[PDB]
Protein backbone atom coordinates (compact mmCIF):
# COMPACT_ATOMS: atom_id res chain seq x y z
CA UNK A 1 0.00 0.00 0.00
CA UNK A 2 1.96 3.05 -0.87
CA UNK A 3 1.91 6.23 0.63
CA UNK A 4 0.02 9.01 -0.94
CA UNK A 5 2.41 11.21 -2.90
CA UNK A 6 3.10 14.61 -2.67
CA UNK A 7 2.52 17.73 -4.93
CA UNK A 8 4.81 18.09 -7.80
CA UNK A 9 7.61 20.54 -8.08
CA UNK A 10 5.29 22.24 -10.58
CA UNK A 11 2.89 22.93 -7.86
CA UNK A 12 5.53 24.07 -5.12
CA UNK A 13 5.96 20.06 -4.09
CA UNK A 14 8.78 19.41 -1.89
CA UNK A 15 11.84 18.45 -3.48
CA UNK A 16 12.89 14.80 -3.14
CA UNK A 17 15.28 13.23 -1.06
CA UNK A 18 15.98 9.67 0.34
CA UNK A 19 14.13 10.81 3.31
CA UNK A 20 10.76 11.51 0.95
CA UNK A 21 11.34 9.76 -2.02
CA UNK A 22 8.31 7.00 -2.04
CA UNK A 23 5.80 10.59 -1.87
CA UNK A 24 7.58 11.55 -4.91
CA UNK A 25 4.70 11.36 -7.83
CA UNK A 26 6.28 9.73 -10.57
CA UNK A 27 3.45 9.59 -12.69
CA UNK A 28 2.70 12.96 -12.94
CA UNK A 29 5.95 15.02 -13.82
CA UNK A 30 4.50 16.95 -16.13
CA UNK A 31 7.53 16.33 -18.81
CA UNK A 32 8.67 13.56 -21.49
CA UNK A 33 11.99 12.20 -22.55
CA UNK A 34 12.95 13.95 -25.44
CA UNK A 35 13.39 11.35 -28.10
CA UNK A 36 9.57 11.71 -28.91
CA UNK A 37 7.03 14.17 -29.00
CA UNK A 38 3.68 14.04 -27.18
CA UNK A 39 0.26 15.53 -27.16
CA UNK A 40 -2.96 15.14 -25.45
CA UNK A 41 -6.63 15.63 -26.90
CA UNK A 42 -10.10 15.61 -25.91
CA UNK A 43 -11.45 12.50 -26.19
CA UNK A 44 -14.43 13.32 -27.64
CA UNK A 45 -14.12 16.60 -29.79
CA UNK A 46 -9.93 15.60 -30.68
CA UNK A 47 -8.96 19.12 -29.84
CA UNK A 48 -5.36 19.15 -28.71
CA UNK A 49 -4.85 20.79 -25.57
CA UNK A 50 -1.33 19.96 -24.35
CA UNK A 51 1.99 20.04 -26.50
CA UNK A 52 5.62 18.79 -25.19
CA UNK A 53 7.50 22.12 -25.91
CA UNK A 54 9.56 20.04 -28.69
CA UNK A 55 6.70 19.29 -30.88
CA UNK A 56 8.05 21.10 -33.75
CA UNK A 57 11.14 19.15 -34.25
CA UNK A 58 8.59 15.73 -34.22
CA UNK A 59 6.17 17.03 -36.37
CA UNK A 60 7.01 20.16 -38.14
CA UNK A 61 5.16 22.85 -36.79
CA UNK A 62 4.71 24.84 -33.59
CA UNK A 63 2.96 23.80 -30.34
CA UNK A 64 1.64 27.39 -30.69
CA UNK A 65 0.11 27.05 -33.75
CA UNK A 66 -1.12 23.24 -33.42
CA UNK A 67 -2.81 23.74 -29.91
CA UNK A 68 -6.42 23.90 -30.31
CA UNK A 69 -6.69 22.00 -33.97
CA UNK A 70 -8.56 18.82 -33.76
CA UNK A 71 -7.41 15.39 -34.15
CA UNK A 72 -10.20 15.02 -36.77
CA UNK A 73 -8.41 18.20 -38.87
CA UNK A 74 -4.57 16.93 -38.31
CA UNK A 75 -4.82 13.24 -38.61
CA UNK A 76 -8.21 12.68 -40.98
CA UNK A 77 -7.01 9.08 -41.64
CA UNK A 78 -6.79 7.90 -38.31
CA UNK A 79 -8.94 9.68 -36.39
CA UNK A 80 -11.74 7.68 -36.78
CA UNK A 81 -9.64 4.54 -36.39
CA UNK A 82 -8.50 5.97 -33.14
CA UNK A 83 -11.47 6.96 -31.80
CA UNK A 84 -13.39 3.48 -32.10
CA UNK A 85 -10.01 1.78 -30.46
CA UNK A 86 -10.14 4.08 -27.51
CA UNK A 87 -13.71 4.34 -26.26
CA UNK A 88 -14.92 6.71 -23.34
CA UNK A 89 -14.02 3.92 -20.24
CA UNK A 90 -11.93 1.70 -21.97
CA UNK A 91 -8.43 0.38 -19.92
CA UNK A 92 -5.96 2.80 -19.36
CA UNK A 93 -3.21 0.33 -20.59
CA UNK A 94 -4.76 -0.16 -23.83
CA UNK A 95 -3.37 1.54 -26.84
CA UNK A 96 -3.79 2.03 -30.50
CA UNK A 97 -0.82 2.72 -32.68
CA UNK A 98 -0.39 3.85 -36.12
CA UNK A 99 2.97 4.53 -38.34
CA UNK A 100 2.60 7.77 -40.65
CA UNK A 101 4.87 9.15 -42.48
CA UNK A 102 7.36 12.76 -42.10
CA UNK A 103 10.04 14.96 -43.27
CA UNK A 104 12.93 12.77 -42.56
CA UNK A 105 14.13 9.55 -43.15
CA UNK A 106 11.87 6.26 -41.55
CA UNK A 107 8.37 6.96 -40.45
CA UNK A 108 6.68 8.75 -37.04
CA UNK A 109 5.19 5.68 -34.91
CA UNK A 110 1.82 7.10 -33.08
CA UNK A 111 0.91 5.38 -29.61
CA UNK A 112 -2.27 6.79 -28.14
CA UNK A 113 -3.88 5.65 -25.00
CA UNK A 114 -7.03 7.10 -23.04
CA UNK A 115 -7.35 8.34 -19.11
CA UNK A 116 -10.90 9.52 -18.48
CA UNK A 117 -11.66 11.89 -20.94
CA UNK A 118 -8.06 12.76 -22.36
CA UNK A 119 -6.41 10.79 -25.40
CA UNK A 120 -2.09 10.93 -24.74
CA UNK A 121 -0.26 10.68 -28.10
CA UNK A 122 3.12 9.75 -28.76
CA UNK A 123 5.33 10.30 -31.41
CA UNK A 124 8.28 8.77 -31.90
CA UNK A 125 10.80 8.27 -35.27
CA UNK A 126 11.25 4.72 -36.21
CA UNK A 127 13.44 3.23 -39.06
CA UNK A 128 11.12 0.94 -41.59
CA UNK A 129 13.59 -2.13 -40.91
CA UNK A 130 12.92 -1.62 -37.52
CA UNK A 131 9.68 -3.69 -37.62
CA UNK A 132 9.47 -6.40 -35.81
CA UNK A 133 7.28 -9.24 -36.96
CA UNK A 134 5.29 -11.59 -34.67
CA UNK A 135 7.92 -14.67 -35.08
CA UNK A 136 9.81 -13.00 -32.73
CA UNK A 137 7.79 -13.62 -30.41
CA UNK A 138 6.42 -16.80 -32.04
CA UNK A 139 9.81 -18.30 -32.39
CA UNK A 140 10.83 -17.44 -28.75
CA UNK A 141 8.28 -19.57 -26.74
CA UNK A 142 9.64 -22.59 -28.17
CA UNK A 143 12.54 -22.34 -25.59
CA UNK A 144 10.28 -20.83 -22.61
CA UNK A 145 7.80 -23.50 -23.15
CA UNK A 146 10.29 -26.37 -23.12
CA UNK A 147 12.41 -25.22 -19.66
CA UNK A 148 12.08 -28.06 -17.41
CA UNK A 149 11.60 -25.44 -13.92
CA UNK A 150 11.75 -21.75 -12.94
CA UNK A 151 15.00 -21.02 -12.39
CA UNK A 152 15.29 -22.64 -15.87
CA UNK A 153 12.81 -20.66 -16.92
CA UNK A 154 14.07 -17.23 -15.74
CA UNK A 155 17.73 -18.09 -17.53
CA UNK A 156 16.11 -18.67 -21.03
CA UNK A 157 13.91 -16.00 -20.52
CA UNK A 158 16.46 -13.67 -19.80
CA UNK A 159 18.87 -15.06 -22.94
CA UNK A 160 15.88 -14.93 -24.98
CA UNK A 161 15.35 -11.07 -24.21
CA UNK A 162 18.64 -10.39 -24.85
CA UNK A 163 18.95 -11.73 -28.29
CA UNK A 164 16.27 -10.09 -29.24
CA UNK A 165 17.18 -6.42 -28.11
CA UNK A 166 21.19 -6.24 -27.91
CA UNK A 167 20.91 -5.00 -24.31
CA UNK A 168 23.89 -5.03 -22.63
CA UNK A 169 22.49 -6.37 -19.55
CA UNK A 170 19.29 -8.09 -18.97
CA UNK A 171 17.93 -9.70 -15.47
CA UNK A 172 14.62 -11.40 -14.28
CA UNK A 173 14.73 -9.12 -10.90
CA UNK A 174 11.94 -11.03 -8.46
CA UNK A 175 10.39 -9.50 -5.50
CA UNK A 176 10.24 -10.99 -1.94
CA UNK A 177 7.29 -10.67 0.04
CA UNK A 178 9.15 -8.12 2.23
CA UNK A 179 9.38 -6.21 -1.41
CA UNK A 180 13.44 -6.75 -1.45
CA UNK A 181 14.43 -7.98 -4.71
CA UNK A 182 17.05 -10.64 -5.79
CA UNK A 183 18.63 -11.05 -9.36
CA UNK A 184 17.30 -14.63 -10.20
CA UNK A 185 19.03 -14.91 -13.56
CA UNK A 186 21.08 -12.06 -15.79
CA UNK A 187 22.39 -12.48 -19.63
CA UNK A 188 24.79 -10.11 -19.99
CA UNK A 189 27.89 -8.78 -22.41
CA UNK A 190 31.35 -11.21 -21.66
CA UNK A 191 33.21 -9.02 -19.30
CA UNK A 192 30.20 -7.17 -17.46
CA UNK A 193 29.88 -7.48 -13.62
CA UNK A 194 27.36 -10.11 -12.63
CA UNK A 195 24.56 -8.99 -10.60
CA UNK A 196 23.52 -12.50 -10.66
CA UNK A 197 22.37 -13.53 -7.05
CA UNK A 198 22.64 -10.14 -5.43
CA UNK A 199 20.01 -8.77 -3.02
CA UNK A 200 18.49 -5.37 -2.98
CA UNK A 201 16.58 -3.23 -0.76
CA UNK A 202 13.05 -2.40 -1.17
CA UNK A 203 13.61 1.33 -1.24
CA UNK A 204 15.24 0.45 -4.71
CA UNK A 205 12.23 0.82 -6.34
CA UNK A 206 10.06 1.85 -4.36
CA UNK A 207 6.06 0.80 -3.40
CA UNK A 208 4.96 3.54 -5.55
CA UNK A 209 6.53 2.53 -8.58
CA UNK A 210 5.97 -0.57 -7.68
CA UNK A 211 2.27 0.13 -7.42
CA UNK A 212 1.86 1.54 -11.11
CA UNK A 213 4.27 -1.03 -12.76
CA UNK A 214 1.14 -3.53 -11.59
CA UNK A 215 -1.10 -1.17 -14.07
CA UNK A 216 1.39 -0.17 -17.00
CA UNK A 217 3.58 -2.85 -17.43
CA UNK A 218 6.60 -0.99 -19.44
CA UNK A 219 8.93 1.75 -18.45
CA UNK A 220 12.07 2.58 -19.46
CA UNK A 221 14.98 5.71 -19.73
CA UNK A 222 16.09 5.89 -23.16
CA UNK A 223 19.07 8.55 -22.33
CA UNK A 224 20.07 8.58 -18.59
CA UNK A 225 21.28 11.90 -19.02
CA UNK A 226 18.87 13.57 -21.18
CA UNK A 227 16.67 16.32 -19.97
CA UNK A 228 13.41 16.29 -19.90
CA UNK A 229 10.87 17.85 -21.84
CA UNK A 230 7.65 20.10 -20.49
CA UNK A 231 4.36 19.61 -21.50
CA UNK A 232 2.63 23.27 -22.36
CA UNK A 233 0.36 24.03 -20.61
CA UNK A 234 1.76 21.23 -17.68
CA UNK A 235 -1.89 21.10 -16.54
CA UNK A 236 -5.02 19.35 -18.13
CA UNK A 237 -7.27 22.32 -19.00
CA UNK A 238 -10.06 19.52 -18.51
CA UNK A 239 -9.49 18.73 -15.12
CA UNK A 240 -6.99 22.20 -14.00
CA UNK A 241 -5.21 19.22 -12.64
CA UNK A 242 -1.90 17.42 -13.53
CA UNK A 243 -1.92 14.77 -16.30
CA UNK A 244 -1.50 10.89 -15.48
CA UNK A 245 1.58 10.04 -18.01
CA UNK A 246 2.12 6.57 -16.31
CA UNK A 247 0.56 5.07 -19.56
CA UNK A 248 3.07 6.95 -21.67
CA UNK A 249 6.83 5.13 -22.15
CA UNK A 250 7.42 8.61 -22.93
CA UNK A 251 7.27 9.89 -19.68
CA UNK A 252 9.85 11.60 -17.83
CA UNK A 253 11.36 9.32 -15.86
CA UNK A 254 12.18 10.16 -11.89
CA UNK A 255 14.99 12.40 -11.69
CA UNK A 256 16.42 10.59 -8.63
CA UNK A 257 15.63 6.65 -10.42
CA UNK A 258 17.85 8.63 -13.57
CA UNK A 259 20.91 9.35 -10.83
CA UNK A 260 20.67 5.83 -9.29
CA UNK A 261 21.07 4.99 -12.76
CA UNK A 262 23.72 6.89 -13.62
CA UNK A 263 25.35 5.55 -10.50
CA UNK A 264 25.24 2.19 -12.03
CA UNK A 265 26.93 3.22 -15.30
CA UNK A 266 23.76 2.71 -17.53
CA UNK A 267 23.43 4.51 -20.07
CA UNK A 268 19.98 3.39 -21.57
CA UNK A 269 17.27 1.32 -18.65
CA UNK A 270 14.22 -0.84 -19.45
CA UNK A 271 11.78 -2.75 -17.42
CA UNK A 272 8.54 -4.91 -18.30
CA UNK A 273 6.47 -6.26 -14.97
CA UNK A 274 6.36 -9.71 -14.60
CA UNK A 275 2.76 -9.82 -13.10
CA UNK A 276 1.16 -12.84 -11.37
CA UNK A 277 -2.55 -13.32 -10.59
CA UNK A 278 -2.31 -9.30 -10.38
CA UNK A 279 0.66 -9.13 -7.82
CA UNK A 280 3.76 -8.03 -9.33
CA UNK A 281 6.25 -10.99 -9.15
CA UNK A 282 9.27 -9.14 -10.51
CA UNK A 283 10.80 -7.06 -14.22
CA UNK A 284 12.65 -8.11 -16.61
CA UNK A 285 15.20 -5.30 -15.94
CA UNK A 286 16.97 -4.01 -19.11
CA UNK A 287 20.43 -1.89 -19.14
CA UNK A 288 22.91 -0.46 -22.02
CA UNK A 289 25.80 1.06 -21.68
CA UNK A 290 24.88 4.17 -23.92
CA UNK A 291 21.54 5.89 -24.71
CA UNK A 292 19.68 3.72 -26.74
CA UNK A 293 15.79 3.65 -28.21
CA UNK A 294 14.11 0.14 -28.34
CA UNK A 295 11.87 0.67 -31.35
CA UNK A 296 8.25 0.39 -30.97
CA UNK A 297 7.39 -2.94 -32.35
CA UNK A 298 10.15 -4.06 -30.37
CA UNK A 299 8.63 -2.65 -26.89
CA UNK A 300 5.16 -4.18 -27.33
CA UNK A 301 6.91 -7.49 -28.28
CA UNK A 302 8.62 -7.16 -24.73
CA UNK A 303 5.42 -6.70 -23.15
CA UNK A 304 3.73 -9.88 -24.82
CA UNK A 305 6.79 -11.47 -23.85
CA UNK A 306 6.13 -10.43 -20.21
CA UNK A 307 3.05 -11.06 -20.05
CA UNK A 308 3.94 -15.07 -21.59
CA UNK A 309 6.45 -15.51 -19.00
CA UNK A 310 3.82 -14.00 -16.08
CA UNK A 311 1.89 -17.35 -17.13
CA UNK A 312 4.64 -19.69 -17.02
CA UNK A 313 5.76 -18.80 -13.53
CA UNK A 314 1.81 -18.84 -12.77
CA UNK A 315 1.86 -22.57 -14.76
CA UNK A 316 4.91 -23.64 -12.73
CA UNK A 317 4.74 -22.32 -9.37
CA UNK A 318 1.33 -24.06 -9.25
CA UNK A 319 3.38 -27.58 -9.06
C1 LIG B 1 14.58 7.40 -2.63
C2 LIG B 1 14.29 6.84 -4.05
C3 LIG B 1 15.00 5.89 -4.66
C4 LIG B 1 14.86 5.27 -6.07
C5 LIG B 1 13.55 5.36 -6.59
C6 LIG B 1 13.06 4.83 -7.86
N1 LIG B 1 13.41 3.70 -8.43
C7 LIG B 1 12.64 3.54 -9.51
C8 LIG B 1 12.59 2.48 -10.56
C9 LIG B 1 13.54 1.38 -10.63
N2 LIG B 1 14.48 0.99 -9.79
C10 LIG B 1 15.04 -0.12 -10.28
C11 LIG B 1 16.06 -0.79 -9.51
C12 LIG B 1 17.11 -1.61 -10.06
N3 LIG B 1 17.63 -1.58 -11.29
C13 LIG B 1 18.65 -2.47 -11.24
O1 LIG B 1 19.44 -2.72 -12.18
C14 LIG B 1 18.83 -3.14 -9.95
C15 LIG B 1 19.82 -4.13 -9.51
C16 LIG B 1 20.80 -4.53 -10.31
C17 LIG B 1 17.79 -2.56 -9.12
C18 LIG B 1 17.54 -2.89 -7.71
C19 LIG B 1 14.41 -0.52 -11.49
C20 LIG B 1 14.68 -1.73 -12.30
C21 LIG B 1 13.44 0.42 -11.72
C22 LIG B 1 12.46 0.41 -12.85
C23 LIG B 1 12.67 1.30 -14.03
C24 LIG B 1 13.79 0.73 -14.88
O2 LIG B 1 13.67 -0.42 -15.34
O3 LIG B 1 14.79 1.53 -15.19
C25 LIG B 1 11.71 4.67 -9.61
C26 LIG B 1 10.70 4.88 -10.69
C27 LIG B 1 11.32 5.46 -11.96
C28 LIG B 1 10.21 5.84 -12.90
O4 LIG B 1 9.51 4.87 -13.43
O5 LIG B 1 10.01 7.03 -13.18
C29 LIG B 1 11.96 5.48 -8.52
C30 LIG B 1 11.32 6.78 -8.14
N4 LIG B 1 15.69 4.15 -6.03
C31 LIG B 1 16.51 4.23 -5.01
O6 LIG B 1 17.53 3.60 -4.95
C32 LIG B 1 16.16 5.26 -4.02
C33 LIG B 1 17.33 6.22 -3.92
Amino acid sequence: DPLPFFPPLYLGGPEITTENCEREPIHIPGSIQPHGALLTADGHSGEVLQMSLNAATFLGQEPTVLRGQTLAALLPEQWPALQAALPPGCPDALQYRATLDWPAAGHLSLTVHRVGELLILEFEPTEAWDSTGPHALRNAMFALESAPNLRALAEVATQTVRELTGFDRVMLYKFAPDATGEVIAEARREGLHAFLGHRFPASDIPAQARALYTRHLLRLTADTRAAAVPLDPVLNPQTNAPTPLGGAVLRATSPMHMQYLRNMGVGSSLSVSVVVGGQLWGLIACHHQTPYVLPPDLRTTLESLGRLLSLQVQVKEAH
